C-alpha cells in the first residue's frame, strides 16, 4: 500500500459527503491537517477537488506552507503539472515565476503572500531577499523596509532581474502597495518591461498577471517607458484584458500616441483588422459547411452500418481538417474581440478622431472605415468630429462609403459645421448630389439643405444634378429653402432651361405643400401687363399666350433679375407655354399678348 | 485467498470517481500497476469495466503481458469466458487461436501483437518459440533471428506444424516480412500459413513484395483460401497495384465472387464509390480556394513588409488547414484510382455485367450507374451485356438515365438482342418513346427501328407517343421501315386519325428522301375512280375534293385493308383534304368527285 487505509477511508467519506464529511468538521481538524500534510492522493483525486479547495481555510493553507515537506509535489498533483519544484515551501518559492504563479488559484496565491510576509518578518526584508535568491548584493543586505529598497536603484533592479525575486516582490500585497506608491519604482518597473519585451513568454506572463498589468497600464511613469518601445505596446494589444484596461486610461492612450510608429502603423492595423478578420471568419464558416458536405459524401458509403473500411482514413482526414479549422476560428474570434475593445471605447475613439495621422489612415486604407462603422461608439466619434470630417471630405472612397451608409451619413449631418465643410467640397457634393438616398436625407434635413442651397459651390453642383433637383423639386421643405436662397435663385436663373425642366414638380409641390408655401395671387387672366412684383421669397407661375389665340406673344421675366426672360408664348393657353419665375415676376407683351398668372411665397 | 483491503478501497474509489480517481492519476501509476498485475476483482468488476478499459495505457497493457502471472484468469474474467488458458502471457499465447484473438478488444489485440513482436525480435526467438509452444526441437533453441530459423528446415517445420505458433508468427510484422522475403516463400504460404490464417497482417505483408503478391493473386489455391475471408479481399482492394493485378485474372475474380458478402457489399461499394469520391473532391477543391481567400484577408494587414505580429498565428493556422486538406485530397485521389482500375478492366466488368446481384445493385443504388458511365470499358461491358439489359429494363430510374446518356444508349443499341429485350418491355418502351433524344437515335438506327416497328408491343406504344411518331415521320429510314411493317400498318390504320395527324411530315419525308422512297405514280388528276393498287410497301397521298369545287365527295381507303376509309373531301382542292394511305389505295366517289393522287414505295 502507498498511503494508510484510514486516509483512503477519509477520501471515500469526502467523496460521499462533500463538506458534510466528519473529516471536514472543525472539531476534527487534527486529522484533517494530518491528511493534507501527508497525503498525495488527496491532491490527485480530481473527483473531490472542488470540495477540497473549498475546505481549505486560511489556517489550513498556512499550515501547508509552513509544515508540508512536499508542497511542490502536492501542487503539481493538484494542478496536473510539473512546473513547481519539489520539497517544502522554500524550494517552491525559490523556483517560482510569474507564469507559474498565475497558474495558481486564489487561496494559494494568498498563501504565498502570507508565507513570504512571515519569512520577511522573521529576519529583515533586505537580508531575506538577498539570501533567499542569492542576489549577492550587500546594499540590499542592510535595508530594513521596502521603502529603503525602492530608494536604492541597484537593489531594486537586483530584485527585478531575478525571475523568482520579482514574484516575491510583486505578489506581496503590502510590498506591491509601496511599489505602486513610489514614483521611482514604477519607472524601474517600466524599464524592466522594455528589457523583457523580446522574451515572449516572460512578457505574456507579465500581461496575464492582473496586479502587475493594472499597475503598469495605469502608471504615468511606466507607460512613459513602454510607449517608447512600439514592440512593447504590440504585446499589450495582443492581450484582450490588457487592451481593455488600456483603452480606459486617457493618459496612457496619449502616452502610446507619443510614438510615431504606434500612431502610423500599429493603431491603423488594429482598426483595419476587424474587417479583414470578419471576412476571413466568413470564409472559415463556409469551410465548415464544405467539410461537412465532403465528409457526408464519404459517410454515405456504408458497410454493416459502419464506414466502408477502405475509406476510413478519408473520414479521419475530414475530422482533422475540422479540428484545425475550429482552432483557426477561435483564434480569429479572439482578435476581433480586441478590435471591439478598441472600437467600443469612447476615450480611445474620440482621441483617435482628433488625430490627423490616424484620420488620414482611415481615409486612405480600405477597411478601416468599415470597422469604424461596425460600432456605434466608433461611428459617432468619427462622424461627429469636425476635424475628422474636415480631413475625410477629401477622401473620395471613404466619403462615398459614408454617403452609402445611411447611419454614418445621418450621424455626420447632426453637426452643422460638418454641413458647411461638405458644402465647400466639390468632390463630396458631386457624390451626394448623384446619390438618390443621400439627396433624400439632405432634402428632408432643414439644416443640411439650408446650408447647401445657400452655398455657391454646393448649389452650383446641385443645379447640374438631375437627381438632386428632382428630389428638391418634390420636397416642400427643400424647395422652400432653395426658393428663399438668393444664391440658388441666381444660379437657377442663369440656367433657366434647367429650371423650367422641373416646372411641373415645382407647381405640384407648391400647390400641395401648404405647410411651406402660401398663395399670394390665385390664377388670373390678364390682357394688359400685370404690375411687376419683386420679392426674394416669391415664386410665380405664368401662362403666356396670345389674345383670343392670336400669334402675338406674352413674355415673363424673373423677379430676382427682371432682365432675364423666363419664357414666352403665343397661340392658345397650353401647359408647354407655362413658366416658373423666381423672386417675383415682370410681364411684357410683343403685340396684343395675354397672361394667366399666379404668385406664391415660400413661408 | 481474498485480495488486500487497499485493493478494495481502490476499486471503490474507481467506482465512485471514474477516471477522476486518484488511482488513475499518472502520478500514482505505481499503485495502479500493482492493482492490475495482482487483482482479479478489478477484471471481474463489471460496474467499472468501461473505466478500466479506458484507463489502460499502452504501457499498462505491456506491463500486463510482461509481468502478470495470471493474464489468462484476468482475460477470462474481463470477457466473462473460459477460452483463454491460465497463467502468464506465454501460456495464453500457446493456446491462442484466430477465433479467440478476434474476440479481444483493440487494446488487448495490440498487446498480443506487441508482446509477440518483443519476444520474437529478441535473440531468444528460437528458445521462446521452442518452449512456449512445446516444440521438441533443439536446433530451434539456439537460433537468434527469424532468418536463422528460415534457413533451418527442421526448425521451420517444427514451428509451422503448430497453428498457435503460426498465429504468433503472423502477428509479428518483421517475422512475417522475413517469410515473404524467404526464397521458398510460396510453399510456406501455400502449405502452412494461409491454411491457418488469411488475416489482414498476412495479406499486407504479401502485398509489399511484387513477386509473392503476383504469384498469390494468380494462384488458384491461395485465392480459394483468401476469397473465403471478405476482410482479406478488402485489403487487396485497399492497394492499387494489387487491385490492378487482381482485375486481370478471370479465375481470381470468379473466386472472390464465390463469397456472397463480397458480391453483395464490397463490389457494389467499390462501384458506387467513384461518384461520391468525385463529389467530395469537388468540395475539397472548393475548400482550397476558401483557405486561399481567408488567408489572403489576413496577409493584407502588413507591418514592415511582414505579417502583423498579432496575426501571426492566424497565418499558421491557415497553413495547417492547407496541410491537412492536401493530405485529404491525395487520399481521395488514391481511392478514385482504385475505382478506375476496376472500371477499366474488361475482364472484371464483363463478369460483373453477368452477375444478377451486382446488376440489381446497379439498378437500385444511386451513383453506381454514373460511375459505370464514367469509363468506356465499364460502360460497354454493361450496355452490351444482354443479361444486364434484361435486368435494367425494369429499373425505371436507371433505364431513364441510360436513355438520357447518348453514349450508353448507342452502346446498348449495338446488340440486336438488346433491341428485342427492349421492344417487349412496356416500361422501357414507354421511356424511350417519350424521349426526343433517344427516339432520334432509334429512328436513325436501322436495327432498332426495324425491331420496334415489327413488334406489337413497342409499335403499340410508339403509335400512342406523339414524340416518337414525330421523329419517325421526319426520318426517311424509320418511315420506310414502319411503312413496310405489316404490324405497324395494321396498328396505324386502326388509328387512322393518329396517322393523318402526321400527313405533312409523311409527305415531306417521302418526297425529300429519295434514298428510301421512290415514286410509282406522280401526282395526277382524276375525274373517275383510279384503279386500286395493293402492295404492302406502298404509300399513297390523295387529295379528295369535288368536281369543279362542287359539294360531292372523293373518298380514299387504305390498300392494306380496302374497307377502312383513310379520308374524304368535297369542295376545292385543299391541304386539309389530303390523306395518307398505307399498303396501297382504293378510290371511290359519292357523286361526281375528283382526285389528285400520287403513289410511292418504300425501297
Ligand atoms: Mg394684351
Ligand atoms: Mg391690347
Ligand atoms: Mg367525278
Ligand atoms: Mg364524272
Amino acid at each position: 500500500q502507498g498511503e494508510p487505509l484510514n486516509f483512503l477511508s477519509y477520501l471515500q467519506d469526502i467523496k460521499l459527503n462533500g463538506l458534510d464529511s466528519y473529516v471536514l468538521f472543525i472539531g476534527n481538524a487534527r486529522i484533517w491537517e494530518e491528511l493534507y500534510l501527508n497525503s498525495l492522493y488527496l491532491f490527485s483525486d480530481r473527483g473531490i477537488r472542488e470540495t477540497v479547495y473549498t475546505a481549505f481555510s486560511e489556517t489550513d493553507i498556512d499550515n501547508l506552507f509552513n509544515k508540508s515537506t512536499k508542497l511542490g509535489e502536492q501542487l503539481n498533483a493538484f494542478y496536473r503539472t510539473d512546473i513547481f519544484s519539489l520539497g517544502n515551501a522554500d524550494n517552491v518559492v525559490k523556483e517560482m515565476t510569474i507564469e507559474h504563479y498565475n497558474s495558481l488559484e486564489e487561496k494559494f496565491k494568498a498563501g504565498y503572500d502570507r508565507y513570504v510576509t512571515r519569512e520577511q518578518e522573521k529576519s529583515t526584508i533586505g537580508a531575506w531577499f538577498n539570501s533567499t535568491f542569492s542576489l549577492d548584493n550587500t546594499d540590499l543586505e542592510n535595508l530594513t523596509t521596502i521603502e529603503e529598497i525602492l530608494a536604492n536603484v541597484e537593489a531594486t533592479n537586483a530584485i527585478l532581474n531575478n525571475s523568482n525575486a520579482i514574484v516575491a516582490l510583486t505578489m506581496c500585497k503590502s510590498s506591491m502597495d509601496a511599489v505602486v506608491a513610489s514614483s521611482n519604482a514604477m519607472d524601474l518597473l517600466g524599464q524592466y518591461i522594455l528589457r523583457v519585451t523580446t522574451e515572449s513568454p516572460v512578457i505574456r506572463a507579465i500581461l496575464k498577471n492582473n496586479v502587475i498589468r493594472d499597475a503598469i497600464i495605469n502608471s504615468d511613469e511606466a507607460m512613459t517607458q513602454i510607449s517608447s518601445n512600439e514592440n512593447s505596446v504590440m504585446e499589450i494589444f495582443n492581450d484582450l484584458e490588457a487592451t481593455k484596461v488600456l483603452v480606459q486610461n486617457q493618459n496612457s492612450i496619449n502616452k502610446i500616441l507619443t510614438n510615431n510608429v504606434t500612431v502610423e502603423k500599429i493603431i491603423p492595423n488594429l482598426l483595419e483588422m476587424k474587417y479583414n478578420l470578419q471576412t476571413s471568419l466568413n470564409y472559415i464558416n463556409t469551410i465548415k459547411s464544405n467539410i461537412a458536405s465532403g465528409k457526408g459524401q464519404i459517410m454515405a458509403i456504408t458497410y454493416n452500418e459502419e464506414i466502408f473500411p477502405i475509406l476510413k482514413n478519408a473520414v479521419k482526414n475530414y475530422d482533422g481538417m475540422e479540428t484545425t479549422r475550429n482552432i483557426s476560428q477561435r483564434d480569429i474570434e479572439e482578435k476581433i474581440k480586441i478590435s471591439d475593445a478598441i472600437l467600443e471605447s469612447s476615450i480611445a475613439m474620440a482621441t483617435f478622431a482628433n488625430n490627423s495621422i490616424i484620420v488620414n489612415k482611415v481615409g486612405d486604407r480600405v477597411g478601416i472605415i468599415e470597422s469604424i462603422f461596425s460600432k456605434t461608439v466608433s461611428l459617432n466619434a468619427f462622424m461627429k468630429s469636425t476635424t475628422a470630417i474636415n480631413i475625410l471630405v477629401n477622401k473620395t472612397t471613404a466619403f462615398t462609403k459614408i454617403a452609402n451608409n445611411s447611419t454614418a451619413f445621418n450621424a455626420m449631418l447632426t453637426i452643422s459645421e460638418n454641413n458647411v465643410t461638405i458644402a465647400n467640397n466639390t468632390t463630396a457634393m458631386g457624390i451626394i448630389a448623384n446619390n438618390a438616398q443621400a439627396m433624400s436625407t439632405v432634402a428632408n434635413n432643414d439644416t443640411s439643405i439650408s446650408v447647401f442651397v445657400n452655398n455657391t459651390t454646393a448649389m452650383g453642383i446641385i443645379a447640374n444634378s438631375s437627381t438632386a433637383m428632382t428630389k428638391i423639386t418634390l420636397t416642400g421643405l427643400a424647395l422652400n429653402r432653395m426658393v428663399k436662397s438668393n444664391t440658388a435663385k441666381s444660379i437657377l436663373i442663369s440656367k433657366n432651361s434647367t429650371l423650367q425642366t422641373y416646372k411641373n414638380n415645382i407647381q405640384n409641390t407648391i400647390q400641395g405643400s401648404t405647410a411651406y408655401f402660401r398663395t399670394i395671387t390665385g390664377f388670373a387672366d390678364a390682357d394688359d401687363n400685370p404690375p411687376q412684383t419683386i420679392n426674394s421669397t416669391y415664386v410665380g407661375i405664368t401662362y403666356c399666350y396670345g389674345y383670343k389665340g392670336n400669334s402675338y406673344y406674352g413674355i415673363v421675366y424673373h423677379g430676382y433679375n427682371t432682365s432675364i426672360e423666363a419664357g414666352r408664348g403665343n397661340g392658345y393657353k397650353d401647359e408647354t407655354k407655362k413658366f416658373i419665375t423666381l423672386g417675383g415676376a415682370r410681364y411684357d407683351q410683343s403685340g396684343d399678348g395675354y397672361f394667366t398668372y399666379a404668385m406664391y411665397q415660400a413661408i
